[PDB]
């Protein structure tokens, strides 16, 4: 057990690798109080990547750390933690928690995972492991810290960070941490929508999406966000739906690391659509009526019921709704409207969905589509007219 | 002589092809004065396409008309015309004019053209006719009103009003009325550069633009607005300056057949892309700088100039100077920083220019440039990936 370790025994974790909360911890060291660097910067520093947050933590009560920056420009709320603005840094001031503010030991207690509770003090360059931490880190173990059956049981949540994290480092989950979650999957149900829907943003959209989705599977992690999706799987193993999905995952993801922007209302028009598209089938046959107001009867509900798990903001659904809309309309050849069509701000993502339905059917009259909307865009005006 | 002309003998503008500024005609009258649709509406009616506004004159005093309208969204200012709102339509309904106003003849004589002159009331069906209106509709003629040489000195825009209708409607400008213009062009040097921008966009992105272009330049009423690049215009007829003016203007107006949105920037940085390209090359060599340095002053210069004649906005100098810069970028045979240019805002306009730009110079190397850029933004990532 090994509760300090000094700044000549821990990887680099150079002070000057700290950005600029610098000036918020030096203020506070200077005030007669204690400064920290938590969880996840602290991670990385070690680990030799770059930190993408600074959370700091100390011993100062939220209003002594409100009176030590009444001059500084302090960004709203939040009960304990408040948060400090230089702009396109901004950074986090967590009071220590336990009758309800307590010590850093105390304070490590109550976060999640092992490596997400190291700290570093600017004021002795060592780093507080009161977990397991420095050996989970060095090993690559994502160990949850107290009971897992108990937090799992306050906190289902904890459950998908558990993946979360597993995938994003390249790391592997504690035995003990792993059991439960299969069993306790169900217990997401019982979840906010909305809460969930952060999480799910938080896990495929943040740039693995791919490799989280095969842990969301591998722990019946899956099947409690999307019942309308899992229950189109099959014992095969890749029918369409299934390929599209691994396939807008793994482009998504690609986005993110050349730093592109993506749209979530993509992916989940992507990861819907053969359902939406099943829906619209039986819609169809039974119940007989023309395939457009089928197709639009299959968006209500493929979308009502989604919407039931995870909580799918009115906007996204929206954009959504018109992603599929151009599907039907560019599937029609035909002319005049087309420039209409092109002017669509959504126009970009319906055409890289069927981009997609073209890659992942194989169809090769779709990929013909696929040409030729690839070309009456990049073409110019002369020739857009005599593509018509 | 022929003044009143008859629901029947005249193109029947039928009261069926007015939109419901009818009702405010109509309250108008109820309430004891005359009310007259005029110009834009009632030559396009007669012509038999669809007006694109409709403006109403009346004999009430700019005062009345506010009172009897108190009930309704007025949008204010401007002494004299007075402004009505209902959704996406707006009904301007000035007084008549004449101490200052008076008698519907009085009025007719202060619009600038004949055919822009006719009158029409839904309280007889009748359209009055106080100038060759009728006739000159029929003939296919713009024809100034008073004594050109006079009024062209009151207001030297109407001499580009004139050339602008003449080239909108099919027309020829009538001998009486072009004989001073190309005499009086300069008199637009006296002219706010405001003026002469408003005025310089219902010209070129009216959708007109390259008849309208063939006639600027036929009574020399092209200098005194674009200085700049008159001067670097050839005898022989085929620059590739010139040949891009044509190309862009052809363009640009079959976008706007097309309902397309227009960028005004754009139309800029293609005119003006030439008269850039050799400022720079002489700022190269006469004062040994980089090319790149060499360019952004010549930026700098040809913008100046230009903005010495034509009031353009802060806004769109933005948005031309990136069109160009992007024309290096996209030289440079550029590796992984590419996906950040696919996403400037500005990419599409500097692809469409770089578009260009191989079109005129029938050049091969750019011509390249052209369909890998056209690829690459159509692609998907995995595909994209490969590309670089
Ligand atoms: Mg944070
Ligand atoms: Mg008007």
């Amino acid at each position: 057990q090994v509760t300090v370790i000094p700044r000549e025994q821990h990887a680099i974790s150079r002070k000057d690798i700290s950005e600029n909360a610098l000036k918020v911890m030096y203020r506070l060291n200077k005030a007669g109080y204690e400064a920290w660097l938590v969880g996840g910067g602290v991670r990385d520093l070690l680990l030799g990547k770059k930190p993408k947050d600074f959370d700091v933590t100390t011993n100062a009560t939220p209003e002594q750390v409100r009176k030590l920056f009444r001059n500084c420009r302090l960004v709203g709320r939040r009960f304990r933690l408040a948060h400090v603005m230089f702009g396109p840094e901004i950074i986090e001031v967590a009071t220590f928690r336990g009758n309800i503010f307590g010590s850093i030991e105390e304070d490590a207690q109550r976060r999640d995972f092992t490596i997400n509770s190291l700290y570093y003090s600017v004021a002795d360059f060592t780093v507080r492991d009161y977990v397991g931490g420095m050996k989970d880190l060095k090993d690559g173990v994502i160990r949850l810290i107290g009971n897992p059956e108990t937090r799992y049981r306050e906190d289902p949540v904890r459950m998908l960070r558990a993946v979360r994290f597993a995938a994003k480092l390249g790391m592997r989950i504690s035995p003990e941490t792993a059991e439960p979650i299969p069993r306790l999957a169900t217990l997401l149900n019982d979840i906010p929508p909305a809460h969930l829907f952060e999480e799910s943003l938080k896990l495929l959209q943040a740039g693995y999406g791919y490799e989280t989705y095969k842990l969301l599977c591998e722990y019946h992690l899956f099947q409690p966000l999307f019942p309308t999706i899992t229950r189109y799987f099959t014992e095969n193993g890749d029918s369409p739906m299934e390929r599209i999905i691994e396939q807008v995952l793994k482009n998504t993801d690609t986005r993110i690391h050349n730093d592109m922007r993506v749209n979530p209302a993509f992916l989940f028009a992507a990861m819907f659509w053969y359902p939406l598209l099943e829906t619209a089938q039986k819609i169809a046959q039974e119940s007989g009526l023309t395939y457009h107001d089928a197709f639009a009867l299959a968006m209500n509900d493929v979308l009502d019921e989604a919407c039931r798990s995870l909580a799918i903001p009115k906007r996204l659904t929206t954009l959504t709704r018109d992603i599929w809309q151009l599907q039907l309309r560019m599937s029609r050849r035909q002319g005049k409207r087309a420039w209409k069509l092109l002017e669509h701000p959504k126009f970009r993502a319906a055409y890289d969905l069927l981009a997609l339905r073209a890659e992942v059917e194989r169809n090769a009259e779709l990929q013909r589509l696929v040409k030729w909307w690839g070309e009456f865009q990049v073409s110019a005006p002369p020739d857009q007219k005599g593509m018509l």
